[PDB]
């Protein structure tokens, strides 16, 4: 399946596909997330189940997002953009928006992992569960007094640290590894074409590496990769 | 003692008490500190022994804070607010304010750990000593060209990344773990009431965890188990 | 050799020399770099082989920097200052500027490690190679759309988080460890004088550590043991 193929790729491989096939200059990268609870295996990949948090004074009612987390999803939480910043810590609240009971439930429902564009708490609990969680940072405090979830399966706008606000839609493919988080925009991407290119790119990259290990200069090795991938 | 009871709580549990018993919206959290030298147990707790630093040209004389660190303290160092920032690295100097010899002495004096709202140096020495140290970051250089300690057991004002300045008073309880640092204001707190609440809240959440692992939805479990907390 | 002598020192020991011998208030520290691919040994040292990156629209041609990395170098990459920031993430691009293939070639050439004033990609590849790399952060994306290398062995200017811009020249000595990165500016300092001082200072600080473990107050011990350093 789509997911299965993507699970074999690093986030770097996926960005090479997005950059070179779709001319996306950032390669679909969402920067400055840390794997607080790392995946056991190489990467996590899944379809985005998005959740939007707003100030508690917002007129929209609080929603229960966690109890409907889909199997094989990546659960993706974000704040209203006014509470985001272009500089670390990247959000303007000190409270966490997601803790260990949330990971417990998401794991029960067979989610592949969580990306929080904000803070998590109960660091050791996520790790003990072995539930993968990426976040900007950590907190000790529940969100009660400041924010609440107001939307699920909505578009998420993320103010990134290059000044550009990038978006994540429901059903987008999310991949995370030690290089961070990438998103494949499913509306706009022919997954077969992308996967085919990425597979070839991995083959060619491996040969650049082996060229170098065998004493061939990088310039020559990179030139030959370019020549191959051109076609 | 209450310190012994607090030692068994995570910082999240303590924040649950401060938020719910005292309506402290941030739950006493001081954000963005890293456990550069981590606790040997889960958490550290102690009474705040505060130390304020200022520019070297300030007329307040330099003080020797390290040699009077009390037993069972948490040693807490901060700069004046004008040297702090709401954005990482959270302070405007690159020099460290605290090194390996400092931990050696603080530990000798039986301090429970250090929190530096600034940079520390000699990372490997703190770690070899197993002396817990939380800080904003690290440096390589001593502070003497730029800042000095000018006060002990004074109020510390910490400009935090939500824009709000929070305070730490001498004798406040400070707790630290992998979630960061929380402070309990002791002048404004009935510690017994707070400890009792936190106990009950911990109990509730263990029960919720069990429920969720048994296939009960989180909302249902939380609403069922947490009802009892209102009367504490 | 100089590098062999420096290899025995922590970055803190080196900053002690730069601060005390040369009155360099920051001790040559370049702040906020993380050891994303940590050294196997305690520290890395080498002579700086510098690489400057600029926007792709810059009139200078892209260059091949990696195939000429010298043995025993530290490869140092930086952006033009206008692409830098005083706050994290310290650069204004999300793309990586250095990946796994570059460490592969640098390692082949016997470079001692890399410092990137920017983001690196292929985290696991550097680690698998056991090639030391310090950087501001990570990325997943190649730099093709945004920046290119435009010079080698040119001056680098680093806007640091205290607001001061500090420079790195080819042939400067670079040291890195868990405290971060320090640079010895060889055209402003005498290496033999610095090495001699540092060696003495390390001995002094050992004695202070042992004094503190004997119950001697730290500042007293410092003043006593460090008196010998005054003549230098």
């Amino acid at each position: 399946s789509d997911l299965q193929k993507l699970q074999r790729f690093s986030t770097c491989d996926i960005s090479d596909g997005l950059l070179n096939v779709y001319n996306i200059p950032t390669g679909g990268y969402f920067p400055n997330l840390t794997a607080i609870s790392p995946p056991q295996n190489s990467s996590i990949v899944g379809t985005a189940y998005t959740v939007l948090f707003a100030p508690i004074d917002d007129p929209r009612p609080a929603v229960n997002y966690i109890d409907s987390v889909p199997p094989n999803s990546i659960l993706v939480l974000a704040l209203e953009p006014h509470l985001q910043s272009q500089f670390h810590p990247f959000i303007k609240i000190t409270q966490a928006m997601y803790g260990g009971l949330m990971s417990t439930r998401a794991q029960y429902l067979k989610s592949n992992g969580t990306v929080v564009f904000g803070r998590i708490r109960d660091v050791d609990e996520h790790r003990t569960l072995n539930h993968p969680v990426f976040a900007y940072g950590v907190g000790s405090c529940a969100p009660k007094a400041v924010v609440k979830a107001v939307g699920t399966n909505v578009q998420l706008k993320i103010l990134t640290s290059d000044g550009v606000t990038q978006t994540i839609c429901p059903g987008d493919y999310i991949a995370g590894d030690n290089n961070g988080i990438v998103r494949i925009p499913v509306q706009e991407t022919d997954i077969s074409k992308l996967v085919t290119y990425i597979e070839k790119s991995i083959e060619v990259d491996l040969l650049v590496s082996e060229d170098i290990k065998n004493g061939i200069p990088a310039k020559q090795a990179q030139n030959d990769r370019r020549s191959v991938l051109k076609k």
